[PDB]
């Protein structure tokens, strides 16, 4: 079997045994000196997680509430790092290649995924530019070598509707060629008035074995979102407190007129080539091209009107964006012994090239009453247009040696990146340009006791281009993450249970900062995140599956020029916890029935960086019920019922500032039918 670039991990219920996210080569979770979580297909289905972001709500060290109920983008806040949270997603070993300085961030639909792997903390040594919180790797469904056919249909509240199919199998007598074809159409009204979500997608994959030494997998992914749900927010003033009227803004309130529009087309093609040279030497090339179009028209609230008392001031954003992106990763691995030491030595060259053409519009809109709005006044007073061509190039050369000797498992990593970023202002003709090089490193040591207890330590580094620029308008120095991590993992042999504790201390340097009167940003800011994560997978009964998590996060601006030094970032709960359980009857009359549910806790959050107002804590409840009607003599047919936020709590999930607060999703009920053959 082929380790390089594959997880190759067994999965049973909600627990995987192996990953490649931390190493680019199959490694037991138990023998990996980093915090790795895995969210299985079964967990996604059982919790009715409708997006990647929602799939993470049972994982420690992840906050799922950055823009509350919005499903437009996947925001995964890791270890309290909210900034550039959209850019944490990798798909099939490759950076998604969205542009986080634009509206062109992509979304991968969960129905195409086999599993979600989550790596905590700085991880640039294998991936290049990334955030200090970690990163998420989506693994797409791959061709099967036995015929597999699934049709599925879902119906819910809020006008939810989905149909999908998933067909796979061999094409030849010899079973050397196999396909998979997955398609999907879906819709929702949301909780919000006048809002639609809508998506049509298809993903063909073909896998071909040339010999026992070579597999090529060809992949396409075409997705059209002609509607983009809701992506707004409203003041703390009337959400966290009553405003004037003694009113609160409703969880269904819509701040825009029907001059609203979000149209996203994503067109991806790629391949994965796996080649065994020797029992020692293996090589792999992962490639993906992306081409997307985004069209946006959005009127949004921004603060209360100075003159008109229960009306919100509004503005308009308009965008027409075309994103092109190439990414390739070239890996060569040698597995070999030198005396008592076994080496798994990886060398790699990767390359990212991105161009985003953006035509931006903006203006002033009419004011809107925040209770009993009257739509139809959609005239916009337009400000100056703002058109850009943005380019990024990243070349990475990296080395890694995993050294296993006796019960020790060591990891040594080094990477050099050459980065070039350009911004051509097509309105003004001016061009900002920037080229630099960064070295990142990682060192891990883990001791595997033969009882399945594994203490470890890790030092790991990250960088990311700075989103801010100086006086001159050449960008600041890239931010930098540095983490010391101490952990303990434990799995009792055979028992399908797995427990981890992780302690972390992350420093992020060269963060943009200024005096508030000041014009120039300088790269003198610093952020420190430290804490504890606990994760438990317990499979008792063989009919009973449990997940539990606890997260403690202490994050602070340790150096700031703006008066917020020593404050806690907003959108950063100190305390979170979760628990999910699922029971299946094999035994009795009830064979085929399954019942499940859980609870999620988010602690209090600051609504603002100035730390003047709290978002209250909240506990949410989820539940499910499933039946295999196979058991009653009609095979491959099963149904499920899910309710997330079962008590229908009406709450603010988080705030970006005092002006922008986001409601959590109201009760979401779905009924699903799955038909195999
Ligand atoms: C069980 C709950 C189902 C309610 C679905 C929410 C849909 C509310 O929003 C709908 O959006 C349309 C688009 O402009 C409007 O024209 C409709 O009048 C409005 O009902
Ligand atoms: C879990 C242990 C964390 C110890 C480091 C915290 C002290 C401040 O931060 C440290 O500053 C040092 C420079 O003085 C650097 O060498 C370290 O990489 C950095 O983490
Ligand atoms: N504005
Ligand atoms: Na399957």
């Amino acid at each position: 079997v082929f380790a390089l670039g594959n997880n190759l991990g067994s999965t049973d219920g909600y627990l995987a045994t192996h990953s490649q996210i931390a190493t680019k080569t199959s490694k037991p979770l138990l023998e990996t000196s980093q915090t790795v979580s895995v969210i299985t297909r079964e967990q996604i289905d059982d919790t009715a997680s409708k997006t990647v972001q929602q799939a993470m709500r049972y994982t420690p060290g992840i906050f799922t509430g950055q823009v509350g109920a919005s499903n437009r983008y996947d925001y995964v806040v890791m270890r309290g790092f909210a900034d550039n949270s959209v850019d944490n997603i990798y798909l099939d070993g490759l950076k998604a290649m969205g542009d986080s300085g634009t509206f062109s961030s992509m979304q991968v639909d969960p129905y195409f995924l086999e599993r979600i792997d989550v790596l905590k903390g700085p991880s640039s040594v294998l991936y290049g530019r990334s955030l200090p919180g970690g990163l998420v790797a989506l693994t797409s469904k791959k061709p099967l070598y036995e015929d597999y056919r699934q049709i599925t249909g879902s119906i819910g509240n809020m006008g939810q509707k989905e149909m999908g199919f998933d067909f796979s199998g061999p094409l030849d007598e010899e079973k050397r060629i196999a396909y998979r074809l997955i398609g999907l159409g879906k819709g929702s009204d949301t909780q919000f008035d006048h809002v639609k979500e809508e998506r049509y997608a298809i993903a063909p994959t073909l896998a071909i074995d040339f010999s026992d030494d070579t597999t090529l997998t060809l992949q396409g992914y075409l997705q059209h979102d002609p509607n983009g749900g809701y992506h707004g927010g409203v003041p703390a003033d009337g959400t966290l407190s009553h405003h004037n009227g003694r009113h609160i803004s409703r969880e269904f309130f819509d701040g825009e007129p029907s001059k609203d529009d979000f149209d996203r087309t994503q067109r991806m093609f790629g391949y994965q080539l796996e080649h065994r040279i020797d029992d020692v030497w293996s090589a792999r090339q992962n490639f993906r091209y992306l081409d997307s179009d985004v069209d946006l028209s959005q009127v949004y609230a921004y603060g209360w009107s100075a003159s008109e008392p229960n009306k919100l001031n509004r503005y308009f954003s308009g965008a027409r964006e075309h994103l092109q992106a190439y990414i390739v990763d070239n890996m060569l691995q040698a597995e070999f012994a030198t005396g008592a030491a076994r080496h798994t030595l990886l060398t790699g060259l990767d390359y990212q090239r991105r161009r985003t053409v953006v035509d931006w519009r903006s203006g002033s809109a009419s004011a809107l009453d925040a209770f009993n709005p009257v739509y139809g006044d959609d005239a916009i007073s337009y400000f100056p247009d703002d058109n850009h061509t943005r380019r990024l190039e990243q070349t990475g050369v990296y080395l890694q040696d995993l050294i296993d000797i006796d019960q020790w498992r060591f990891s040594l990593g080094l990477r050099q990146d050459w980065v070039s970023v350009t911004d051509k202002n097509r309105s003004t003709g001016s061009k900002a340009d920037d080229d630099w090089e960064k070295f990142t490193g990682r060192i891990g040591a883990l001791y595997l006791f033969d009882n399945g207890l594994a203490p470890y330590v890790s030092y790991s580094e990250s960088f990311n281009p700075n989103a801010y620029s100086d006086a001159s308008g050449t960008p600041l120095a890239p931010t930098e993450g540095k983490q010391w991590e101490l952990g303990l993992k434990f799995q009792a042999p055979g028992s399908n249970s797995f427990y981890t504790a992780s302690l972390f201390h992350i420093t992020q340097e060269n963060v943009a900062s200024k005096e508030p009167q000041d014009n120039f940003y300088t790269s003198v800011g610093e952020v420190r995140s430290q804490g504890l994560e606990l994760e438990a997978h317990t499979q008792l009964s063989d009919n009973l599956k449990l997940l539990g998590s606890y997260t403690y996060t202490d994050i602070t601006y340790t150096k700031s020029l703006d008066g917020n030094q020593g404050h806690t970032p907003n959108q950063a709960p100190k305390h979170m916890a979760s628990l999910w359980a699922d029971y299946a009857f094999d035994a009795g009359p009830l064979s085929g029935l399954s019942i499940g549910g859980g609870a999620r806790y988010v602690g209090e959050t600051w609504a603002d960086k100035e730390n003047t107002l709290r978002v209250p804590d909240y506990t949410l409840v989820d539940a499910r019920i499933g039946y295999d009607l196979g058991k009653l003599g009609l095979k491959g047919l099963d149904v499920s019922l899910n309710a997330n936020n079962l008590l229908d709590k009406d709450y603010v999930a988080s705030c970006y500032s005092l002006d922008f607060c986001y409601f959590g999703e109201k009760r979401n009920v779905t009924a699903t039918v799955n038909y195999q053959f």
